[PDB]
Formats: C-alpha cells, structure tokens, sequence
C-alpha cells in the first residue's frame, strides 16, 4: 500500500535550493521539489515535471540519489519518496504563491525548519552517496524509528 512522490535537491558545489512550502503537506518547512507521479508518467519525468511547476527550473541531467518509505502511524498510505539530485539546471528559481525557493550554503541548511529525517539522509545526499531509507512518524514532527542504509544502486 504504497504511493510514489519525487523530491529533487538542486545541489551545486557551494550550495543546495530549498522552498519553503507556503500551504498543504509540509508547510513552513524548507524541503526539496516533488510531488504525486501521474498515471503513465515515468518517476524520472514526474521529478523535472514537478521542479519546474514548485521552483520555476528546468532540469537538464537528474541522476537517482535515493529511495525513502514513509510512514505515518495511523494513515494506511506509506509514501515511496524516489531522491534525485542535479547541479545542471536552466532558469531562475521563481516564488509562487505555493513555494518561496532560496539558495543555502552547504554549512548554513536549516535543519531545525526541514522534515526531521533530512538530518539523517542529507549529510549523506552532501558526501554524493546513494541510499535507501524508512522512517516511521507520529504526527509530522516526531521519528519513532528507522533504517538508513548506503547503496550502490538505487
Ligand atoms: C516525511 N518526510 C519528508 C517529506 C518531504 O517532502 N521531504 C523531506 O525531506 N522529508
């Protein structure tokens, strides 16, 4: 019982793009671009898609940087959430009404004002490892388990 997102970090040598999410899942928390996949539509397409409607880029190369489940205790869906990372995109990053992008160097991302799990996953997302990962919530701010692994695949 499981429903697939993407999440895209546009992460550059000196700097990462964030959006605060002004509305909906995940509002006031800095967090990468994604969103639902649509019906015929390959994860890798969803991805850019879904960049370039919440930040205004479009991306050029995304490369597969991991996979993570989550789960909230309670709700029957688990959200199978595929990672991916780029350092070549085109544009600006556009505010919206839905989403405020800002650039973060990579000692200053804010992850007091993220999704708790980013403390976990990015330092390895910085250090250009793939993983595979499960967090299990309850409510949105508190992780009561979860494994993280490195991979070599995807
Ligand atoms: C539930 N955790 C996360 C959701 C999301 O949209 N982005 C994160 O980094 N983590």
């Amino acid at each position: 019982a499981s429903r697939l997102y993407t999440l895209v970090l546009v992460l550059q040598p000196q700097r990462v793009l964030l959006g605060m999410k002004k509305r909906g899942f995940g509002a006031g928390r800095w967090n990468g671009f994604g969103g639902k996949v649509q019906e015929g539509e390959t994860i890798e397409d969803g991805a850019r898609r879904e960049l370039q409607e919440e930040s205004g880029l479009t991306v050029d190369a995304l490369h597969k940087v991991g996979q993570i489940v989550f789960e909230f205790v309670g709700e029957p869906e688990l959200m199978d959430v595929h990672v991916f990372c780029t350092d070549s995109i085109q544009g600006t990053p556009v505010e919206s009404d839905e989403m405020r992008p800002c650039w973060f160097q990579l000692d200053q991302i804010p992850f007091k004002d993220m999704w708790p799990d980013d403390s976990y996953w990015f330092p390895l997302l910085l250090q250009k490892k793939k993983f595979h990962g499960y967090f299990k919530f309850q409510g949105q701010d508190t992780i009561l388990d979860y494994t993280l692994r490195e991979v070599d695949t995807v």
